[PDB]
């Protein structure tokens, strides 16, 4: 199972690691994407996620938008997770360096709450430019259901467990 997570509440686990390679450990239930509303997997969890399917996962995602349209900020949907997961809850935090809302950081974190277990990453942190000591926080306030969060970077990971309340 989910092994090396440092417990911080109840229901929140966390751990300094990559979210690809611990997908590809743990092979979850679901694993959570840090999307965009265009499920453009570019860069970020979303690139690196997208790279270990082989792209298979933006192929879907193209088919997902060309027939549903994109999703809002704060919104998300249920697709394959391929060979990272059973599923992959791709789910749109507040992008501020695109200048989106950090109010919809707590919507974002309820679409968790539809799911009994998750491997996911901080919403709205790394290239979404959000404080990740506020998204933690979010997280831990909002989501109510199991969650293995794994963060990427060492540094952020050592300031974020010294530093939670």
């Amino acid at each position: 199972s989910f092994s090396g997570y440092l417990k911080l509440t109840d229901n929140v686990y966390i751990k300094n690691a990559d979210i690809v390679e611990e997908a590809k450990k743990v092979k979850p239930t679901v694993v959570v994407n840090a999307a965009n509303v265009y499920l453009k997997h570019g860069g970020g969890v979303a690139g690196a996620l997208n790279k270990a399917t082989n792209n298979a996962m933006q192929v879907e995602s193209d088919d997902y938008i060309a027939t549903n349209g994109p999703l809002k900020v704060g919104g998300s949907c249920v697709l394959s997770g391929h060979n990272l997961a059973k599923h992959c809850l791709h789910v749109v935090g507040p992008n501020v360096n695109k200048g989106e809302d950090i109010q919809l950081l707590k919507s974002a974190y309820e679409n968790f709450n539809q799911h009994e277990v998750l491997l996911a990453p901080l919403l709205s942190a790394g290239i979404f430019g959000a404080d990740p000591i506020h998204s933690l926080r979010v997280c831990v306030d909002t989501v109510r259901t199991n969650v293995y969060l794994a963060v990427f970077d060492k540094n952020l990971y050592d300031k974020l467990v010294s530093s939670f309340l």
